[PDB]
């Protein structure tokens, strides 16, 4: 007689029937063969095996079977893991998975209040949960949880969630279940709401999260619950040519990278050659000590050395370079003409003495060109350098092809579209290059010593430091007007609540968020949305459909922000904005109304333009298509606006990934490296008409299929059609 | 046939005018004017400029400087001085001739007009016109002694002319050496009571112009100007904390741009520290800093190998390590982070480094067993010791800090402790990190307000005594109190760039007095370096310097008030240089000085002293080249060498063989001599060791370092070869 070791030490006679039951529950409703997995378990059986070992084998074997031809094995693997998690957490919190009548209850509604209370008192959960909810509130919300929504998770979804999202105790054990996580996130985001409305909003937030219609960013997904509510995704720093500010921004970069991430740094003001790259080296070393973008204008004298940072004694391998390019450079490139490099220091002096200093970088477009033409002659030989446009352009694309960097920032279109151009301008984007928000450096005052006490007090006037508060819409489940009309206003509300509940580590961050209340709404499952609507990627139908879809998203994004303004008040800096003059996405309402008719949406854009002029909007910025990374893997969605990499592939920590309904739509899905990205860019240009910020546009090129002069044509077309950024260039 | 003059023009060559220039320059000096006259005949060419002729006489005279004919240096110096006088006279629009037609290099009448004009151009500071009347300037202008320019060697005046004499916007020298000294004295006299000011300006001018003392390089080139940067060095203490680490990185960058002499202690930082070392290095390059680490720190192996590139490593060594090295025993490396937690939870955290000596050993023995395997690392003492001396022999670094003797001798041990020294390793002053508070945003305005509680950040305010001219009790009794007063005035007139610097200087009022011409002082007193007579003479001399240093600080306390943190110090309990007055009184009798040490101990207990620290033998560098002195307490490198800057010891011809060069000396004597001096020095000494690869081996080099520790030295500096 063969034996098996159980959780409670002990020893029990092998029962083949109990393994059959576990497999049957896990395969229920799913297009798989339970007999196949039963056979594999017979082969994997060994006398004295632990019940824990048996469960780990069924999970792994099921995950090994995931394919483009049988994708449902992922759901079988996920459930087998879920059934193991339920048992672990039940034993840790001291309840049973059986009720009075002996039915299976993975979730314990009675335990919810006791559980959260205990781990609030251990410093794992934040105090604001007990302060803003009564025992009856907890009990009411515990009974609202829908345990059947755990059946929405792919194996990689729950595996990623289990590995670094589900909260753990001091000894590193998982304590909360997926639906408990979602409810606690909803409860955290509902705190800023009026006490008589709080439970009503917590239920709506829980619904839209648990049903996988929207997701909040990774920071919010793992911190909204905890004492330290770090909910911010990225920061954008502006550095003045000044020992004090340079070392101040180096400090912020170090503080940011320890606690948060997504750092972007503009060094275009810094003096030309110590120079600028010692400052780049200085930021690099703080990065290593504890994922940051550094931006430089393409006319900066040190640009040649800056492009070579990631590829002779002056390199930096922990930073991501980016290049701010004006229209004039692109105009020069057409006729293969020459390009004059300049030093900001001598450029600043000249302009400042020709009129609170003003450099060249403090102008864009029509004005910038006037100053540049005058500066490229009337400056002395020591503050200039002559180079060929095509020679520079060619070397950039060569580095881009080998390293993937640098990222591009088309500063002229970015600035003339900035709807808050009345409060300043924008010198760079963030790391992922979706953000376009007004920015400026902090100003310092001389410190003061009190000899009696020994305390020193220094003061600084806060500058505009864009924080990004991010979420995304699952286009798999939200693509109709009815679905968009419900969901977008709810996501706008959640992200405005994120700003109120965020723990601010940098004071300038708090100052900027309170004045602007900027948010970034993106999308996932874009490619799946096209395929199930029978739309080919490389077609006129793609461009026409993208136009129609992103019009709806923009309309109900503004509608949502308007309602918050009526209810909470407009953002402080609304008066003077493009919004306040009835200019939406840098276009007249007559232009939009004509676009609305061609799209077959026929939305009331004029009536909305009038209500925004009267009541304002709650948020200074709204839409930015960010790279969606871990949040789409949890949703089982295709990433952002990217075309899929493959119909099936893996990763390592095994994370097998298939697009939604890949078996049903096999050939309707076309992989990234097989697509002519002239279409990708035309499609992005159509979307850009309804996006106030930018898009993290990747380009996927095959060395065999693409050459030097064709790669140039893509980048040139991006500029021509009015894109503000380009992100990674993969191969 | 013809020569071009300053005023364009053309004049018939006159061989007599070159003879006169050479005669004035050789007057009273042991040289051959005919030799230099012959060389000038060879160097003559038709259409040569008078300027070119003068540059040739200067260079030729400098080329003749040797150990057998040193007076050529004075001939070269004077020929340069006569050129400087002409240049400055033409720039300020006066003549070198008076009413009767006598030679007047200095224009007493022009002094007020000159300084007034260049104050109004932003070259000289406003405090000069604010604290002195036209009659004051005129009185001090008439006190100047132009004959004191005859005290300069060629390298002395050449260094002074190149780096120190103030220049206008077009880069031309405007002030003469004696004008520089008077303007320095006038700047240091500003803090004095208006009815006493001129009296102190004349005394400061006298002691500077007569080359009896010098102030540090910063004071020598800035005391005169609007930006009075008079500080020589700073010592930073860094807490294991993002905010403080980046705060100290900012200070290091601010300090190195404007000042220098930086020292940084990183012994508190968490074990894998070198990313922080790399971070300090990059700020240094962006715009000469020491970094110190305890020898028990887990990252010490990687830290020793940093220089095998813009930083100078140093190692804090406790007694226990040296005790282990005797029996060739093992040495347990530790991480401060886990060491701090253990000690802190066993009772504002308290780490291992926050203890010394008797207490430190108790904690270390307990930490070396009861800690887990991940927070430890076992290594052999002799294996580590040997690798340190190997790097020291190849690179010259690391410098050494014997922290136990340093801390038990700290006379201000009641306000904290000392983790490291400065760059040059003469400084031993109480130090601590600044403590940070959470910033505050006013949403209505844009303004953020940050608070931090200032920590003890030692600034060093430095000068030195010329032992060539000040070695008797009568000379020391006059000069030392005057130098103490000048350095206390330096603290009042210093422009503070870092607020913690201002806070520390005002609380402690620490000063550092060193020496130059030590080797010359021994030789002219007929004392052999490698002898018992050296040890006996050093004892006697440094007793006198210490006694009249304390006397000087006492007088200032009676007059200006004791330093804020006096009460609780070793000074206030009558413990001088970590010894009882009965011990000192016995030492005073053996030295044949018989000084009233008990009476002084009592007066210090009653009235206090003005300065928290007094004595530190710093490397004397540029200031001794100006004085023509042998550097600090070092034995001379050579009887003659170049840097063209030809350098000879004083009276090298007269004392040729009595002078013994550095690489020929058994430095067992150097260390014994330093140990005797250390009994009368409250801080430390920048002790260099000069070893010949052929004459010394591995085990003998170890014996020197071991003996330094045994005899109670607090630091060792460069190891040259
Ligand atoms: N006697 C058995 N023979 C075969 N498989 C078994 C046996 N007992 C448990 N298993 C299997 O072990 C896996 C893990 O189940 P489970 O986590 O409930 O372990 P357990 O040891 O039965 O724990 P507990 O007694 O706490 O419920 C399941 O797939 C189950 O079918
Ligand atoms: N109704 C159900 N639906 C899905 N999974 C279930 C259900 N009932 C139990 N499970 C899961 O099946 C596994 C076995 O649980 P169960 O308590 O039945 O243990 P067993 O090993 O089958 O029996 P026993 O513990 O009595 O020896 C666990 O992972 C559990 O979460
Ligand atoms: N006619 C001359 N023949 C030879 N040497 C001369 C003659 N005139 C000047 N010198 C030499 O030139 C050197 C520099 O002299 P000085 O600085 O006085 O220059 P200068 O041209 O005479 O200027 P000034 O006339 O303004 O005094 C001296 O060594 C001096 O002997
Ligand atoms: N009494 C003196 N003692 C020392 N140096 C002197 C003396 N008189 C002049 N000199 C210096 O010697 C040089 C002589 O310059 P000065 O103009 O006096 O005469 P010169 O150049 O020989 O001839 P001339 O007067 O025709 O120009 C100058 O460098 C001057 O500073
Ligand atoms: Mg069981
Ligand atoms: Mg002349």
């Amino acid at each position: 007689t063969m034996y098996v070791i159980k959780r409670s030490g002990r020893k029990e006679k092998l029962d083949i029937n109990k393994i059959r039951i576990a497999i049957k529950f896990a395969c229920e409703g799913l297009n798989v063969d339970p007999l196949e997995l039963e056979a594999d378990a017979q082969i994997q059986f060994r006398d004295g095996i632990t019940t824990k070992e048996i469960q780990q084998l069924l999970i792994k074997t099921a995950a090994e079977k995931v394919s483009a031809e049988r994708p449902d094995w992922t759901y079988t693997a996920a459930r087998l893991l879920l059934y193991d998690l339920y048992k672990d957490v039940a034993h840790l919190r001291g309840y049973s998975l059986r009720d009075d009548l002996g039915k299976y209850k993975p979730y314990n509604r009675k335990n919810f209040y006791s559980f959260v209370k205990e781990y609030v008192e251990k410093g794992i959960y934040g105090e604001y949960l007990l302060e803003n909810y009564s025992e009856e509130d907890f009990n009411k919300l515990a009974n609202y949880i829908k345990p059947e929504r755990d059946l929405y998770f792919t194996y990689t979804g729950i595996k990623i969630l289990y590995d670094r999202y589900l909260v753990r105790d001091e000894e590193g054990r998982v304590i909360e279940l997926p639906q408990e996580m979602y409810m606690l996130i909803a409860m955290t985001l509902a705190v800023p709401e009026k006490p008589e409305e709080r439970l009503k909003w917590a239920k709506k937030f829980y619904d839209v999260l648990s049903e996988h219609k929207v997701t909040v960013a990774t920071p919010t997904l793992m911190n909204a619950r905890r004492p330290f509510t770090q909910l911010s995704s990225c920061f954008v720093l502006t550095v003045d040519d000044d020992l004090f500010d340079i070392f101040d921004n180096v400090k912020k970069a170090g503080m940011i990278s320890k606690f948060a991430g997504g750092l972007g740094v503009y060094l275009g003001k810094i003096r030309a050659t110590s120079g600028v790259i010692p400052v780049v080296k200085l930021i690099n070393d703080t990065m290593t000590y504890v994922s940051a973008s550094i931006t430089l204008d393409i006319w900066h004298k040190d640009i040649l050395d800056f492009l070579e940072v990631k590829t002779e004694r002056k390199k930096a391998h922990d930073i991501h370079p980016a290049v701010s390019i004006p229209d004039l450079f692109m105009k020069r490139l057409k006729n293969r003409e020459d390009w004059t490099l300049i030093d900001p220091y001598w450029a600043r002096q000249y302009i400042t003495r020709k009129i609170e200093p003003k450099g060249l970088e403090d102008f864009y477009g029509e004005e910038f060109e006037k100053w540049y033409l005058e500066l490229e002659e009337n400056l002395p030989s020591y503050a200039k350098k002559k180079v060929n446009s095509f020679e520079l352009w060619k070397r950039l694309l060569t580095v881009a092809f080998e390293t993937g960097e640098p990222y591009i920032f088309f500063r002229d279109e970015a600035n003339r579209k900035n709807p808050n151009k009345h409060t300043g301008m924008v010198y760079s984007s963030n790391l992922c290059h979706e953000i376009v928000q007004t920015m400026s450096p902090s100003k310092h005052e001389k410190p003061v010593l009190d000899p009696e006490t020994g305390e020193i007090t220094y003061k600084k006037e806060a500058g505009d430091l864009p924080v990004c508060n991010l979420g995304s819409v699952n286009l798999g489940k939200v693509h109709t007007e009815e679905e968009i009309k419900e969901v977008l206003p709810l996501l706008v509300r959640m992200l405005d609540n994120v700003i109120e509940m965020n723990f601010y580590a940098i004071p300038e961050a708090e100052y900027t968020n309170k004045r602007y209340r900027a948010i970034g709404i993106g999308v996932s499952n874009y490619h799946y949305c096209l395929v199930k609507n029978g739309i080919k990627w490389e077609s006129e139908e793609h461009l026409k459909f993208a136009d129609k879809l992103f019009e709806l998203i923009a309309f109900y994004a503004l509608k949502g922000s308007l309602e918050l303004a009526k209810e909470r008040g407009r953002y402080k800096l609304f008066d003077g904005s493009n919004w306040s003059k009835g200019i939406l996405f840098g276009r007249s309402v007559e232009e939009i109304e004509e676009n609305s008719r061609q799209n077959g949406n026929n939305l009331p854009w004029r009536e909305l333009a009038e209500e925004i002029k009267k009541y304002g909007i709650r948020n200074a910025y709204l839409l930015a298509l960010m790279p969606t990374g871990s949040t789409s893997l949890i949703l089982g969605a295709t990433p952002s606006i990217d075309p899929i990499f493959a119909r099936f592939y893996k990763e390592e920590n095994i994370l097998p990934q298939v697009p939604p309904e890949v078996d049903r739509f096999y050939w309707h899905y076309k992989t990234a490296y097989t697509i002519d990205h002239e279409w990708t860019i035309r499609a992005a240009a159509v979307r850009q008409k309804w996006i106030d910020q930018a898009q993290s546009l990747n380009l996927f090129v095959d060395p065999q299929n693409i050459d030097g002069p064709r790669l140039s044509r893509l980048y040139e077309l991006a500029w021509e059609l009015g894109l503000k950024t380009i992100y990674y260039l993969r191969s």
